[PDB]
């Protein structure tokens, strides 16, 4: 139907905006601490601690399959990256501190993303 096509165009354009959002958030992680999944070869107990691992590569795979229907779904995955790290790692670690800085800098990017998503519809 034509309605299905219009819905699909809307999804495509959201995917475009989320790709730009993801690029901007990932620039706030210049150390690449959050770039890839935590390795279960290197951290074999990880899934005992963290039940829903997340990372920027996994988000990018979901995005390119158009698997984010709205900004809330994308933000949920970004918050998992941060929250997972802040639980597994202690306050005095470069990992925790990187997640704080990513949360704080990413908030700015996400605030305007929300306005753009609402504004453009």
């Amino acid at each position: 139907s034509m309605e299905q096509v219009a819905m699909e165009l809307r999804l495509t354009e959201l995917t475009r905006l989320l790709r730009s959002v993801l690029d901007q958030l990932q620039d706030k992680d210049p150390a690449r601490i959050f770039a890839q999944p935590v390795s279960l070869k290197e951290v074999p107990d990880y899934l005992d601690h963290i039940k829903h691992p997340m990372d920027f590569a996994t988000m990018r795979k979901r995005l390119e399959a158009q698997g984010y229907k709205n900004l809330h779904e994308f933000e949920e995955d970004f918050d998992l990256i941060i929250d997972n790290c802040m639980k597994y790692n202690a306050r005095d670690t470069v990992f925790y501190r990187a997640a704080v800085r990513l949360r704080d800098q990413g908030g700015v990017v996400l605030r305007q993303a929300r306005r753009e998503v609402d504004s453009i519809g």
